[PDB]
């Protein structure tokens, strides 16, 4: 279930997580508004550059924690206010993150790897309601 | 996004040659008097030819040429050229190419690969104003 499937990716996380924010991108490249500097480049290209590197990382082991504190796949109201607080958000809204726990599910499901993603499904929905009530536009 | 589509098409070059080759050919059925040799056969006994192979592996391989070199998805002028003034394409007019971008586009939307199919359609409409622009009727 889902607190396996934390393991799991823990378990293979770099991977993961360039896997899954890559199927983010190319799923809704109009994404790329928001990382000018993603434009003009594949897959393998955006890998071997720092700041995507940094970013996903960093994406996935906190969406991780947030993951591991939930219950039953609903996050704490103090994890959904810290990433509305965050500066280097401003210009997010909840539909950015709605699109990447729809690749997110799409990704697990074409996987073959044994991955709940309906409890994916609902922990990106209840996260999007946690960011509205949080202040996220 | 494009240059990703790039590097999954080139990835597999020949067998997505000639799936989209097919795809123009079954789309658009008169298009084959270009192509007498490949009239009365199905899309299995083309696939078993090695002349198929051979000539869709080419002509895939320039066509990711010339995608690889535009930017933005606007080809060069001197590719366009290039493609005008080949002989085997004496008596092609922008119409031709207008319909393979077409069964292209719509070969991809049915694919389970995450194309960017809006890419591949303004490359196919800013190629044939670059056939345009290079002579061609
Ligand atoms: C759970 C989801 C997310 C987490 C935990 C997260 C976390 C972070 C963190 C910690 C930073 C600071 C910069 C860094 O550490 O490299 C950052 C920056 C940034 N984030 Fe995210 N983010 C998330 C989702 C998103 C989404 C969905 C988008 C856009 C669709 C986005 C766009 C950005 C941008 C543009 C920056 C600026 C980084 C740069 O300029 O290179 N983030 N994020
Ligand atoms: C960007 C699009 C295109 C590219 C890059 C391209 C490129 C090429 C190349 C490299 C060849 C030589 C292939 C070989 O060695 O067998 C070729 C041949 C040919 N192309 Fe194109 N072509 C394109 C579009 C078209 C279109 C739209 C048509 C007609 C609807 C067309 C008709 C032909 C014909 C009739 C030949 C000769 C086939 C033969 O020898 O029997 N091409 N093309
Ligand atoms: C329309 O012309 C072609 C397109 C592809 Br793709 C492969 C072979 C062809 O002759």
């Amino acid at each position: 279930g889902f607190k396996q499937d934390i393991a799991t990716l823990r378990g293979d996380l770099r991977t993961y997580a360039q896997d899954i924010f890559l199927a983010f991108l190319n799923k809704y490249p109009d994404e790329k508004r928001n990382f000018k500097n993603y434009v003009g480049k594949s897959d393998q290209e955006l890998k071997s550059m720092a700041k995507f590197g940094d970013h996903t990382e960093k994406v996935f082991n906190l969406m991780m924690e947030v993951a591991d504190r939930a219950t039953d796949c609903v996050p704490l109201a103090s994890d959904a206010s810290t990433l509305v607080q965050m500066k280097q958000h401003s210009g997010l809204t909840t539909g950015n993150f709605e699109k990447l726990f729809v690749a997110l599910v799409e990704y697990m499901r074409a996987s073959g790897q044994s991955f709940d993603s309906q409890s994916w499904d609902r922990f990106g929905k209840n996260l999007v309601s946690a960011l509205s009530s949080a202040g996220m536009k």
